[PDB]
């Protein structure tokens, strides 16, 4: 396809478990584009999600209502890549809104393979009899991303071994989890701590091989989710916010929301009646995942 991966990005994709970052738009059609969206999505009464029982879920699955986030998470430049990745049949079944606003702390490290991880409960689950896991996140830079305003940053080819259990639980505790230095840093988990889902209390992050992921609005990086990540706080140096937004992709066998109507986490809770995984990649997905086509307002998941 006209954006695969080159043999020489696929061979460093798998090394560090990162690639990019890649171009979707200019920095200029980013900017009037996040102008806009920004005011709409003020405007929840088309949402999948209604009742929130409030939360950070309040930023998940935009794309099934909004025009634009439903052209893309289709974007060939996107997919195409994705497709490198994870073959001819792909989901996008989930979406989120990761504002850093100016003096917002870091976001914890952590890895994620089933998605339990603040649940309790798996939200993606792969063939039991392999030894893969977790998902394609594409985050997107709505805004620059630069340093000081919290850009994400990795620890290189840490996704081939979880330093984290996610049937171990971890507390929701706004309140205490507020700029909660560690290693000196201010980061927390939207609420969550996510050290206490550490395999080995003692274990730390080897962040001294941390690196730095700076983008321009309107550029992506495509990443695993069990690869060590984890983002630099908003120094507030700038008054302007950071804003990614996420797209998460599983080849289409993978199972999406199993055993579960609704999801409880982030101190919210949502019902899955207007949920569907968006097939982005090929036609086939077997029946026990819920797809949709349209978006609440009846637009097509395609790319314009
Ligand atoms: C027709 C074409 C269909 C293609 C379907 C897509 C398959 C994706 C396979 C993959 O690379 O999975 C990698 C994921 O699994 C993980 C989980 O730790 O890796 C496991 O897979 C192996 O890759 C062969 C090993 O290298 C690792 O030890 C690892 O445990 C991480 O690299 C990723 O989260
Ligand atoms: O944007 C952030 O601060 C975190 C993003 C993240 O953890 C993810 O996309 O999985
Ligand atoms: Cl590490
Ligand atoms: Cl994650
Ligand atoms: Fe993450």
């Amino acid at each position: 396809k006209k954006f695969a991966l080159t043999a020489e990005q696929r061979a460093s994709f798998e090394k560090n478990g990162f690639i990019g970052p890649f171009d979707a738009y200019s920095p200029e059609e980013m900017k009037e584009t996040w102008k806009r969206t920004r005011l709409r999505l003020l405007d929840r009464s088309a949402a999948a999600y209604q009742d929130l029982d409030a939360t950070n879920i309040a930023n998940y699955d935009r794309h099934l209502d909004d025009d634009f986030l439903a052209s893309h998470i289709c974007r060939p430049e996107i997919c195409d890549r994705v497709e490198s990745i994870l073959g001819p049949n792909v989901l996008c079944w989930r979406t989120e809104f990761f504002p850093k606003y100016p003096g917002d702390e870091g976001t914890d490290w952590h890895q994620a393979d089933t998605f339990a991880n603040a649940s309790g409960k798996p939200q993606i689950i792969w063939p039991e009899n392999e030894e893969f896991g977790g998902t394609i996140t594409v985050w997107t830079a709505f805004t620059d991303a630069n340093i000081a305003n919290g850009c994400l940053q990795f620890i290189p080819g840490t996704q081939n071994s979880m330093n984290y259990d996610e049937t171990k639980r971890m507390t929701y505790e706004p309140d205490a989890n507020n700029s909660v230095v560690k290693d000196g840093v201010r980061r927390g988990f939207f609420g969550y701590d996510y050290r206490q889902l550490q395999i080995d209390e003692n274990w730390k992050p080897d962040e001294a091989s941390a690196v730095p992921m700076q983008m321009k609005a309107g550029q992506f990086i495509i990443f695993w989710s069990t690869l060590m990540h984890a983002s630099y706080p908003h120094s507030g140096e700038s008054q302007e916010m950071r804003m990614g937004f996420a797209s998460r992709y599983v080849p289409s066998f993978v199972h999406v929301y199993p055993d579960s109507d609704h999801i409880e986490e982030y101190g919210g809770r949502i019902s899955l009646e207007k949920y569907g995984a968006v097939q982005v990649i090929g036609d086939e997905t077997p029946e026990y995942n819920r797809l949709v086509t349209h978006t609440t307002r009846g637009k097509k998941f395609e790319a314009v």
